[PDB]
Parts: structure tokens; sequence; C-alpha cells
């Protein structure tokens, strides 16, 4: 992958690998967004980082997702090869968003894109903070000045707010356990696997008979390597809806909730 | 990825991604496990083997099934690396064929890393295993090194050494494991990684963190369903070594058997 011409965006391309694909012999959603991950890894390796600064280093902040909204027009088939446009936008002292664009790399239509917000938060505290004018400095020039929006259109769904589901609940996944395989590098749950988790309670009816259109993501409160999850889901609706909660299985405590969108095959 | 000069056998070149290290930023052995795959899929795909089955095979029913999967790592790759790996079989008479490894850096060219695996053929619907034809037999020998190619040489090594089963009670456990629809191939069916992934789940984390993965032998004796339930056993038998179980978490039937070989770091 390489920084775009003006430097303030990132693109890579990846071959869709055998078993990175689902019963349709196309990605996964999961794998999107483990490709979605790596490209911004790339972009902040590209720029300077390890997606940490001196002065976040120095307070010990770090960047945290508090949303993550996919849509998916094409699912890229095994062997294909897709090309991610990737960058970042300061939102004042809120914090930042990181959008993606998703192409065919034979035909340039678009496949896909992506939206993501994302908070500064003390590392030891878990305590969220503002982001600094010092902090904001550093990185704006890695950022474009005049906006610009995966999802520009006058009311989206990726800014829509989630509601809670309300016991009890349609269907269900219980007593969901995370793996090695499913930490990252500093040993917390990687956020891809919450996705995971979150369409456990999709029945296999669904998953045979629709593709998922689009999906948006809360992230609430971190899932430690040694707790249990419950996956909730209920209908909310040639299109079907469902409203998502993730909870730990003990005290019910809240990690995740969202909402997907299917259509017909 | 190419096949070679030959013919005979086929390389590719994969670049460590973020999402596919551990705790000390090198590949995981998952990850080492999920790239031999996909270089046994492009090999068979640049020969003639459509979405490994033949003509022959497809009229009667049959499929290969890994019976042994071995792996021994001297260097994990580092999240930025290149890594190449060169793929080969060679039959083994009306047992089955043979799938061996080699890993190399792709700066130095030295070898940091091979793989053997045995597998065998199996009707699809009654899971009955059966010797290799003749009909089938000559229709990939065209394919294969004629005179012997292993990546494990040395008369009587690890590759081929007999398993013995675990002896309750196991001293370490990890018991209710799951699959999840990450976990599932293309065909429904449970990714043989998500074993390799079980089977280190019992290893204490205390090994994890002072320890690296040298050496993993697993046999495959039976399937895990989607709706099936797993229990991952371990006993220490000695460096550090580990003999393995894996069994269905209610009647105790078992899926899977083997031992792995740790280093100090
Ligand atoms: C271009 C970009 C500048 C902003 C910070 N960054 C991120 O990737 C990031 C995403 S969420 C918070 N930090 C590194 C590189
Ligand atoms: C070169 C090769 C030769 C025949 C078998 N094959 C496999 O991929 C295979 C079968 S069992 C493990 N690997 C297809 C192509």
């Amino acid at each position: 992958g390489s920084l775009t011409e003006d430097g303030l965006s990132y693109k890579e391309k990846f071959v869709v690998r055998s078993y990175e694909v689902g019963s349709n012999k196309t990605a996964t959603v999961e794998t999107i967004a483990n490709l979605l991950q790596e490209v911004g890894c790339n972009h902040a390796q590209s720029v300077g980082f390890s997606a940490t600064t001196t002065t976040m280093r120095k307070l010990h902040l770090i960047w945290v997702t508090a949303r993550m909204h996919i849509e998916i027009y094409k699912y890229p088939a095994w062997g294909d090869v897709v090309e991610i446009e990737t960058w970042c936008q300061s939102e004042g002292r809120i914090g930042t968003r990181r959008d993606w664009i998703l192409k065919d790399s034979v035909t340039g239509e678009v496949t896909g894109r992506a939206t993501s917000k994302w908070v500064m938060m003390n590392q030891d505290t878990r305590r969220l903070q503002k982001v600094s004018d010092d902090v904001r400095d550093e990185y704006l020039v890695f950022c474009p000045q005049e906006p610009r929006l995966a999802f520009p259109e006058e009311n989206n769904r990726s800014l829509k707010k989630i509601p809670k589901l309300e016991d009890p609940a349609q269907y269900s996944m219980i007593g969901l356990k995370p793996r090695r395989a499913d930490l990252d590098m500093n040993q917390h749950v990687n956020n891809v696997t919450y996705i995971g988790w979150v369409l456990e309670s999709i029945p296999q009816e669904i998953v045979d008979t629709h593709e998922l259109q689009v999906i948006t993501l809360d992230y609430r409160r971190e899932c430690q390597q040694d707790d249990v999850v419950d996956s909730l889901t209920t209908t909310t609706s040639n299109d079907s809806q469902f409203l998502h909660l993730l909870r730990l299985s003990g005290d019910g405590q809240e990690i995740n909730r969202g909402t997907t969108l299917w259509r017909k095959k």
C-alpha cells in the first residue's frame, strides 16, 4: 500500500484468501472489517505513528473505537483484488473519524464503504477525555482540511441513535468466550470479534437466504479475556432489520449494541 | 504466487498483517497454518483443480481429508515481514498423499519453518475412508515429483511418531469450546486450524508468556459439528513438552490428539 499523491489518504490492494470467504465463496464482513483494520494500521505507520503521538504516550492516552458503521454493496469473491482507500478527519474536541471506500480493482466501481468514530481515553483509568488542542495540532496536518465523508447523505444510517434491546430477546447465543486468536498484540479482544458475536444470534435461515448490507455497532465496554458474553437479537421489521445487544453472561452488563440490515438474495 | 519452473511445486509470498500477530508482535502458529492452507489451495487451482477434487473423485463422491499435520517453526515472522512458502505433494501409494511446505525469510533466504501433512480419501456422505484407487492415483501423479522430496527427511523423526491418549485426570483443561461462523469454511465445516487454536487453549498462560512454540503434531480423528461443544485437555510430559486431547464435552468422544514442544525465550 501507499499514501496518495497529496499524502492526505492511503490506498491498499488485498487479494481475497480461501479461508476468508463464506458459504457463498465471497469474503465475510469480518474479513472486510479485518482488512479495514490492516489498511488503517499501515496508514498510521506510513505517517510516523506506532496511533499514538509523543504527547499521547506521555499522558498514557490511547484512541478507542466508539462506533463502527459498514455498508457493503458487493462482497469480493475468493481470488479477487479489492482496493481500499482510507483517511482521517478531526471532529473538534470530540475525537477523530476514520472512513474507508472499497472498490473493485478491475471495474473501479464502489463495492462498499465504512465510517468509524474514535475517542481519546486514559489507558489505565479507562476515563475518556476530550482531545486537547496540543494533541489535535500534531495530527491535523495528516488529515484533509475540507470535509471528506464516506457517508455524506443529508440523513444517513451511520449517525442514527441505537436503542437498548428489551428482554425477552427473540433470538440468542449464550456462553460466548474469546480464545487467544480473538486477542490482539496487547492481549485485548479484537474489535472484529464483537461483529462475529453480534451475528451469532442471527438465525441461520436469514444467513442462507439474505446478504448483510448494513451494520452499525456501538462500543460501550471492553470484554476481558476471561469474561463470557450473551448475544441477543430481535427482528424490527424484501428487507430484514434486527436490533442487537452484547452483554456479560452473568450480571448482564452492556458491552455492545447495534443494528443490521439484510437484503434478499 | 506461481508454480516453479518445473511445474512440480508452488511458491507464494505473504506480508504479515497487524491482526495476524501475537503478544510478541510475531505471527501466530494459527496464522502460519492459515498461510499453509492458502498456498495449498492456490497450488491446486493452478494445476486444474476447480472450486482438491478430480473429475473421477467428483463422480464417485470422494474427498481428501487431513489425517495428520506436523509444523516446526524456528523463527516466527514479524508484523510487516514478507515470508515465502514453497509447497508440493507426493503420493504415498494406496494410503494417500502427503503435502509438505518450506517457510523462508524473503530477505535472507534462510529456512524459518517447515511443515508436513498426511491426507486420506473419504466418501463425503458415508465418511468411510478408502484407499487410493488406480484411475485416481494416475490422474494426479503427473503434478508431484517422482523422486522423494521430503520437508522432514530425518530417519525416525517427530512427524511420524505415534501419539498416545491422554489419561484422566488432565493436568490443565479448557472446557465448553464452541465454534462460531468465522470458524467454518465455505462448505460450513469447521476449519482444520480451529483445532490448533482449541488445543493451545489448555496450555497455561505462564508457558505462553515465557516460551515459544517450536513443534506441534496434530492427529485428526473425527470432525467437530457446527453444533458440538469441545473440551481441550493438556498434561506436561517433561524445554517443555505436552500431551493434548480434544473431545466432545458430553460423551467424551475423541476428535483430536497431539503433542507440542516449547522452547524458553
Ligand atoms: C492520518 C492519521 C492521523 C490521525 C491519527 N491516526 C489514526 O490512525 C487514528 C485513527 S483514530 C485515532 N487515531 C494516525 C494517522
Ligand atoms: C499438486 C496437487 C497434487 C494432487 C493433490 N492436490 C492437493 O492439493 C492435495 C491433495 S491432499 C493434499 N493436497 C491437488 C494438486
